[PDB]
Parts: structure tokens; C-alpha cells; sequence
């Protein structure tokens, strides 16, 4: 069955390519300065933060807070991308609608962090679709609860990026994360795990063929999901330190994804 | 290398038997009224509890359960010594791996002594029900929910021995000095488990991943709410 595993891999990558406008390949080309196209506007200090908000578009009233809503606007945009990609996954839209919601409900945070790692090196993050680069030192230097809440994301990213996965690897990895059969409140786990079974097989082969010099990559990738679920837990906790940010209709768009 | 990987598997299993006096095989013989062993005393309520230990109750149960963690770190430590390469690692790092990896192993091995209804105590001589514990009041519910999920994998002692070695030797543990020698040991512990599951469960569909995915669920129980106070010092 090594032929349908290749065809499954490809066509998650094909849908991945169209669901997500900014890929890892493109993020690394920009980060490394590593070819033609363009250098991003760098946010290293308060004066660059304020100049970045003119030429740079921002579809999104103190400064460190103005960085939360921006990060929150953006994560909610990402949900609709992850939601579209989920639908390209063979078997997903035949699942019970309730289960589809539960898978996304719990899956989108873990996928957001995975994808946030593609835009991060140890020095900072690509923001505003590669057009910008906020430095890491500019982020530790934010106030009170804003001083961290990005810093552990970087911690995980530097470690995650060391696996040197490409977009074709991540397409399957993300699919694996969505079709996760232990989301609280799933009504029907049989097809969920039979789809995840395929994806794991497709992933195991992809890592084999794509990183043939890298012995236990499938297993080391799976261990990362234990770091992923922990980072998600302490972010949902740091957002009950940030119920202490006004809409309200924006509290009502941007409270979840969902 | 599939002779190296059988040798390693069988080495860890031997050390496992020798380190842990109550195995899962023993626990399952005791739990299912199997004949080789003797039925436990059952603690379902208050004068069962009273009659079993022949100030208050809840925190005195929490004193016992906390001390069972003591011999358990005495035993996990002894096992970790037999893991090829462990004692070669930097002294500080040996400690770092033990401190963060021990509770995840406790909960793995507590799944062996549990069913849907309760837990074995005193090397399998007693049996505390889930509801007498739910009568105190929360601290055991996640253990039981993981235990029920895990025991579905139908893992036995030879599988757990290797899987537990995989836990202890993780290079993601906060503040490891020399990460690379630790990853090197896990890599061959990883392909020894993969050979163990394909050879022991020839019919288990993608069991290897299913088991490492369960490493998530273990990490989250650990986020629960004085040789213990010195393991907890920062996590
Ligand atoms: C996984 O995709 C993303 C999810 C959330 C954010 C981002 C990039 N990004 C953005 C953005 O709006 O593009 C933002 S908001 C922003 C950036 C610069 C100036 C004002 C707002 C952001 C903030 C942090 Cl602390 C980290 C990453 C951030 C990408
Ligand atoms: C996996 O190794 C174990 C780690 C901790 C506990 C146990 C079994 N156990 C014990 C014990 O003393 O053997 C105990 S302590 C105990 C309980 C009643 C009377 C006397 C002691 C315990 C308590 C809970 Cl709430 C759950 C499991 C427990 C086993």
C-alpha cells in the first residue's frame, strides 16, 4: 500500500499549499535573507513598532496590549485556514458534524503553535505575512504578563525547528494532530482513528523517504506533541490572567477559535 | 541491528522484574481472581478502611499514597541505573532526567494496578475502590481516566520496561547540560520498543505511535495539584 500512502502525502501537501499562503519554505527564505524577494521591516524597538504600523497594513490602546489584539486577530484568521485544510483531509467531512467541531475546537491551538514555529528563529518571528519581523528582545522587554507568553513559544520553536521538517512533512503532521481521537466529548472515534491510522502511516513513510539519514524521526516528531499540548495549556492559563481588552463585539469574535 | 534490539529489550525487562516487586502480570492475576494468587482485602468505605490497616482519613490516605511514591522512586532509580548509558551521563543530568521522569513512570505503572473500579494497595494485598476515594476527593480521577485508556493497549511488562526507559531518557527535560548523549540513548530505546511491539503485537495497528501519543496524556496528569517536595521544586 506504499502507493496510496504517497498519493495521500502529496495531496495533503497540495491542499496545504493552497490553504496556507505563507509556507515554511517561504518563511525560511525570508528569514535567512536567502534570496529574491524582500527584507522585512524589523520591530526591535518602540520607534520601529510605531513606524511599522503605517506602511504595514494591519487590518486590526496601550502598546503591549496593541500587540495582543494583533496576535489575536491573526490567530483567528489562521483558524479559518486550518478549518479549510481540515476539509481537504480524506474522511474529515464525512465525520459527524459535532465531532468535526470538537476536533477543530481542540486542534487549532496545537496547529497554530506548530505553524508559528515556521515563522520563528531564535531571534524573532515573521509577522504580517512575512512583511515584518518582530525581534525576540523586543518581546521579553514588554511589561508584566507580556514579558513572557511569547518566550516559551520560542523555546519550543527553536527545538521544533531543529527537526528541519519541510512543508510536505508538516502537511501530514498537522493532519495527524487534527484527527486526534482523544478530544473530550467525541461521539464516534472509530472513523477518526482509522483516518489517523492512515495519516500516521503516510507520515511514517514520508519521514523515511525525506529524511532517510534521520533514524527515529517519526517517534521524535510524535514526542513533540507532548510539548505542544503543554504550551497550549499554559497559554489558556495566561489568557485567564488577561481577563484582568475591550469590545464587546471584538471580545465576541476573538475570544475563541471556533 | 535486530539482535542488538532484542538483547536490549530483554535486558531492560530483566532489570524491570528485579527492580519492581509487583509486576503487571502479578497485578492482573490478583485483579481477575486468577488462581496462582490470593484475593485482596477490599476498601469500599470507612470501617473497611479502618479494618484494612490492621488524624482524620483523607490526608492519612494522602500520607500513605505519598509514601508509596517513596519506595517507588527508590525502585525507579534502581531501574534507571540498568538503562545502558544512564550512569555514564553527567551527574547533574542523571538527576534532571530522574526528577522530571519519575511521576510519568509512576502513573504508567499505576495503570497496571488499576481497573475501572479501583486500585491495589500494599503490594497487591488490598484493594481500594474508586468511589471511596471519590468520597474524600479529586486527586485520583485523572489517574483512573488515563489508566482505563492505557490498559486498552493491552501492554504487558516486557513492553512497559522498554517504554519506561524511553520516558526517563528524554532530552526535552528542563536544564539538561549535555542533551546529545541523552537523545542518543533514547533513539536506540525507541527502535527497541518498535521491534518489541511489532514482535509482541503483530496484529496491533500502528501501536507504536498510539503508545507515544499516550506520552501526551502522561505529561498532563503530572500537571496535578519531603523527598517529593524536592522533586516538585520547579516543573
Ligand atoms: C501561526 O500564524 C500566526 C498566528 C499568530 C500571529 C502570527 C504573526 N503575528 C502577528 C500578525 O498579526 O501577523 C502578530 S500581531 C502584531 C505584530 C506587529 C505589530 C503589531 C501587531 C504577532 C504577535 C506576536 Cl507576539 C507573535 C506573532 C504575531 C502568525
Ligand atoms: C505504581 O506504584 C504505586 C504508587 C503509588 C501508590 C500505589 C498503591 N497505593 C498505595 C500503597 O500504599 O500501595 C496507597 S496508600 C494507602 C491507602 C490505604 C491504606 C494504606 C495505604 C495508595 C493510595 C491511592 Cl489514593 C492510590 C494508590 C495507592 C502504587
Amino acid at each position: 500500500e506504499s502507493a496510496d500512502l504517497r498519493a495521500l502525502a502529496k495531496h495533503l501537501y497540495d491542499s496545504y499549499i493552497k490553504s496556507f499562503p505563507l509556507t515554511k519554505a517561504k518563511a525560511r527564505a525570508i528569514l535567512t535573507g536567502k534570496t529574491t524577494d524582500k527584507s522585512p521591516f524589523v520591530i526591535y524597538d518602540m520607534n520601529s513598532l510605531m513606524m511599522g504600523e503605517d506602511k504595514i497594513k494591519f487590518k486590526h490602546k496601550e502598546v503591549a496590549i496593541r500587540i495582543f489584539q494583533g496576535c489575536q486577530f491573526r490567530s483567528v484568521e489562521a483558524v479559518q485556514e486550518i478549518t479549510e485544510y481540515a476539509k481537504s483531509i480524506p474522511g474529515f467531512v464525512n465525520l459527524d458534524l459535532n465531532d468535526q467541531v470538537t476536533l477543530l475546537k481542540y486542534g487549532v491551538h496545537e496547529i497554530i503553535y506548530t505553524m508559528l514555529a515556521s515563522l520563528m528563529n531564535k531571534d524573532g518571528v515573521l509577522i504580517s505575512e512575512g512583511q515584518g519581523f518582530m525581534t525576540r528582545e523586543f518581546l521579553k522587554s514588554l511589561r508584566k504578563p507580556f514579558g513572557d507568553f511569547m518566550e516559551p513559544k520560542f523555546e519550543f520553536a527553536v527545538k521544533f525547528n531543529a527537526l528541519e521538517l519541510d512543508d510536505s512533512d508538516l502537511a501530514i503532521f498537522i493532519a495527524v494532530i487534527i484527527l486526534s481521537g482523544d478530544r473530550p466529548g467525541l461521539l464516534n472515534v472509530k472513523p477518526i482513528e482509522d483516518i489517523q491510522d492512515n495519516l500516521l502511516q503516510a507520515l511514517e513513510l514520508q519521514l523515511k523517504l525525506n529524511h532517510p539519514e534521520s533514524s527515529q524521526l517519526f517517534a521524535k516528531l510524535l514526542q513533540k506533541m507532548t510539548d505542544l499540548r503543554q504550551i497550549v495549556t499554559e497559554h489558556v492559563q495566561l489568557l485567564q490572567v488577561i481577563k484582568k481588552s475591550l469590545h464587546p463585539l471584538l471580545q465576541e469574535i476573538y475570544k475563541d477559535l471556533y
